[PDB]
């Protein structure tokens, strides 16, 4: 165990903390019910990262190789680190920065890396909400806007790119975003998304005006709504035409795929983002309730209420992906049948889906010169499932075309998008708490000002920085920041704290501490998973990320309607300067830990 001098006289004495609890009646807020606490920590570690990043990170890796590693890494790392951070948040009685500043005070960097990364994530995790509510505004009309192609100035046919692609892709790629051909090409500001950005950053600031005592009621409402609308959509999904053909595709593991470092790294970077570990949000939430609270129970139940709603959203999403795939397959087959009969004049009900191959052999032996002119298609299932589906285009290109092929669609669409909105709002509640708490714990604003002014300043600042995603070339910036800021700094912060708690604070002190708090030493499981397995797994994930960054080309997809075979996605490389951004997003917020450590150890000569 590292020396760590002066650990006492900086933290409460373990024998007088229940006396300190009385001073917490006025200087700190407190939860009204236990239910509010469990719901807020349940509404913070769920949503938009189980529907918008999970199925993409599943499909890219086939679809079956991202469910075994995810669950192993869950049961091995998501639970123990979460229990650890709950227990600290309750013992040390301070926010997300005052804790890591009491353990070996040269470790205040974590209080800054966590703040910076919870800011960088919230920078775009709000413009996603902006797009969602822009879609929600376009409902409330009986013919859905994305159900037809608009005609040109010369009313004879559809516009070009609406004809060569789906009618729903000419609502996301040309009417909503108006995407330009390349990231180096950026144009106007696109007011009609400034409106939605302002509305999103206003709803958020209208809900979290005072930290707690104002997220309470919004947690009562917007953390139970998704758990009934999700079931309503599951019941409708499993009775579709193409169900049981997608959810069976989800669970067939391509065994030679989970033997690649890429899938392991993706599961590792996703199990920390499905929760909110290393964000600095759960420390502060678990720093309010009373002392003699059974910190274990809550931890375990939350760990098993989220990891369950992670395969309960994968089922509902793949139950729609399979439906869309089998629909396109039947359409291709009907088109082939039609191209055959229009060419040979056969009756209507003699070429059906089972005697097709024999009937096609039965014509080529009768008109060999008339047959070898028809351009047949090719279409087989298990090739329409693994298609070009990416984030920002999984919950807006799939669910919005399968929502218009059901009766009374102007209701299902509104229900689905209110589900997504009230599923993504909670997360931002927690994140804004995790960015506001360490700021006023830094004495950055004179303490005589109210809390509303600081929340308003943060909201205005992040809104004004959020003009970068509303340009034409806007979806590319978002894809880039999403990838890198969700991948790299999270796991390094998590490892650094998981090491600092068990090897700088002592594990035995923490042990008898939790013993006095709840009333029993933790089982052997927690001991073994805290002392050896958790840091060892982390190192592996780290090296895998470092071996999955070199030797893998850095490419992004463009739209470019002028390029031939246009329905397919064209893939190019970023310009050279982009690495600069890749630093300022994956650097400073994950390098201020050793930087501050060196600054503090070289201040003391
Ligand atoms: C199952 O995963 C393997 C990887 O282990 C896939 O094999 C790759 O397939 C792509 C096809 O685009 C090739 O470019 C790679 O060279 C293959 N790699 C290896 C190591 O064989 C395989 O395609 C996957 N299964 C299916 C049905 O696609
Ligand atoms: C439609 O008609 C107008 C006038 O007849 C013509 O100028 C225009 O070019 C036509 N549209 C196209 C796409 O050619
Ligand atoms: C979409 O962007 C193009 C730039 O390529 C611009 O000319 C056009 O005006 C934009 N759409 C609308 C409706 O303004
Ligand atoms: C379709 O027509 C062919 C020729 O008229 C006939 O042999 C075949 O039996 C018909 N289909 C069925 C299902 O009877
Ligand atoms: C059609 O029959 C000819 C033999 O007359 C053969 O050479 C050709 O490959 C056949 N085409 C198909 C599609 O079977
Ligand atoms: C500011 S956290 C962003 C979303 C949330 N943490 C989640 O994992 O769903």
């Amino acid at each position: 165990v590292l020396p760590n001098p002066g650990l006492d006289a900086r933290i409460p004495s373990l024998a007088e903390l229940e006396t300190i609890e009385q001073e917490e009646a006025s200087s700190r807020p407190k939860w009204d019910n236990k239910a509010q606490y469990m719901l807020t920590c349940l509404g913070f570690c769920v949503g938009l990262g189980n529907v918008w990043r999970f199925p993409y990170l599943c499909q890219s890796h086939g679809g079956g190789a991202f469910m075994i590693p995810f669950l192993i890494l869950l049961v091995l790392e998501g639970i123990p680190l979460l229990y650890l951070e709950f227990a600290i948040g309750q013992r040390l009685r301070r926010g997300s920065l005052g804790v890591w500043s009491s353990i070996h005070p040269a470790l205040k960097g974590l209080g800054l890396a966590s703040m910076l990364t919870s800011f960088m994530v919230g920078l775009y995790y709000n413009t996603i909400i902006s797009w969602i509510m822009w879609y929600l505004f376009n409902s409330f009309q009986e013919p859905l806007p994305w159900s037809d192609c608009p005609l040109n100035e010369n009313q004879t046919g559809y516009v070009d790119e609406c004809a060569r692609s789906s009618p729903v892709d000419y609502f996301w790629y040309r009417e909503t975003l108006n995407i330009s051909t390349s990231i180096s090409d950026s144009g106007s500001i696109q007011w009609w998304m400034l409106l939605c950005l302002a509305c999103a950053w206003s709803v958020l600031y209208m809900c979290t005006i005072r930290g707690i005592e104002t997220t309470g009621k919004a947690v009562y409402i917007t953390s139970t709504l998704p758990y009934v609308v999700l079931t309503i959509f599951l019941i409708r999904g499993l009775t579709l035409k193409g169900a049981t053909n997608g959810i069976v595709f989800l669970f067939t593991p391509n065994v030679t795929e989970l033997a690649q470092p890429d899938t392991w790294l993706d599961a590792g970077a996703q199990v920390f983002f499905s929760f909110s570990l290393a964000f600095g949000g759960l420390i502060s939430f678990s720093s309010y309730n009373s002392v003699h609270n059974n910190c274990e129970k809550d931890s375990v139940i939350v760990s098993i209420i989220n990891g369950f709603t992670s395969v309960y959203v994968a089922i509902v999403v793949y139950s729609v992906i399979g439906f869309r795939a089998t629909q396109r397959y039947d359409d291709c087959f009907s088109t082939n049948i039609l191209t055959l009969i229009n060419g040979f004049d056969l009756p209507e009900g003699n070429v059906t889906q089972e005697n097709f191959v024999d009937m096609q052999q039965r014509c080529n032996a009768s008109d060999p010169a008339a047959y070898a002119q028809l351009v047949f298609q090719t279409c087989d299932i298990n090739a329409f499932l693994s298609e070009a589906v990416e984030g920002t285009g999984l919950a807006f290109i799939v669910f919005t075309e399968a929502i218009t092929k059901m009766p009374l669609s102007p209701l299902w669409s509104v229900l689905f998008f209110i589900m997504l909105f009230c599923l993504g709002l909670s997360s931002m509640f927690g994140n804004m708490e995790g960015v506001v708490v360490p700021l006023q714990d830094l004495r950055v604003i004179p303490p005589k000002w109210p809390k509303e002014v600081l929340t308003g300043l943060i909201c205005l600042g992040t809104f004004l920085i959020g003009f970068i995603f509303t340009l034409n070339s806007g979806q590319y910036w978002l894809s880039l920041l999403d990838s890198y800021a969700g991948s790299i700094p999270l796991l390094i912060i998590a490892f650094c704290e998981m090491f600092s708690v068990v090897y700088v604070y002592g594990v035995d002190r923490f042990n008898k501490d939790i013993e006095f708090m709840i009333g029993h030493k933790p089982n052997i499981f927690w001991q073994v998973t805290w002392r050896v397995v958790s840091p060892l797994l982390m190192l592996i994930i780290f090296l895998f990320f470092f071996v999955v960054e070199v030797s893998q080309e850095l490419t992004y997809s463009i739209w470019d309607p002028g390029y031939e075979e246009f329905p397919k996605s064209q893939k190019i490389s970023y310009p050279n300067w982009v690495y600069v951004v890749v630093v300022i997003v994956a650097g400073v917020p994950s390098l201020t830990i050793p930087g501050y450590a060196i600054y503090k150890l070289i201040r003391n000569h």
